[PDB]
C-alpha cells in the first residue's frame, strides 16, 4: 500500500514545547510529569501489511500499539491511562484520538522536512514534540 512510508523508521526525540502544561490537562500527576517531561523517547515505525505498529522506547516507560487505519483498539498510555483509541490519516497526517472518562486527546504525527513532528492537543493546550531519524 506504502500508505505510511514516509513515517516508517527510528525516531529520536530532540525537542519539546508545553509538554508539562499538556500532560497537566490531561491529568497527569506531579510525580509522573517530572520523570515523563525527562524523557527523550525513540518512536519507532513499522508497517506489515494493513497493520501499523508504533512502538516508544524510553527510560521512563516502553510502550507499544499496533493497529489498522480507522478500526478501534484498546490501548493503555505511559501515564496509565486506559483509553480507547483510534487513528486515520487525514491528508497524509496520522491523527490518533483517544478516549477515556469522558474526555478525549488529539495526537497529530506528520512528516515535515527530515523531522517527525508530534502535536498533542488538550482541549485549549497543545505540546510539539520533534522528533528527527535516529
Ligand atoms: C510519555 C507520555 C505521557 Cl506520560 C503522557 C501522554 C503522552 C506521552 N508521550 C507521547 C505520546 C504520544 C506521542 C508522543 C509522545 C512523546 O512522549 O513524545
Amino acid at each position: 500500500s506504502h500508505m505510511c512510508d514516509a513515517f516508517v523508521g527510528t525516531w529520536k526525540l530532540v525537542s519539546s514545547e508545553n509538554f508539562d502544561d499538556y500532560m497537566k490537562e490531561v491529568g497527569v500527576g506531579f510525580a509522573t510529569r517530572k520523570v515523563a517531561g525527562m524523557a527523550k523517547p525513540n518512536m519507532i515505525i513499522s508497517v506489515n501489511g494493513d497493520v501499523i505498529t508504533i512502538k516508544s522506547e524510553s527510560t521512563f516507560k516502553n510502550t507499544e500499539i499496533s493497529f489498522i487505519l480507522g478500526q478501534e483498539f484498546d490501548e493503555v498510555t505511559a501515564d496509565d491511562r486506559k483509553v480507547k483509541s483510534t487513528i486515520t490519516l487525514d491528508g497524509g497526517v496520522l491523527v490518533h484520538v483517544q478516549k477515556w472518562d469522558g474526555k478525549s486527546t488529539t495526537i497529530k504525527r506528520k512528516r515535515e522536512d527530515d523531522k517527525l513532528v508530534v502535536e498533542c492537543v488538550m482541549k485549549g493546550v497543545t505540546s510539539t514534540r520533534v522528533y528527527e531519524r535516529a
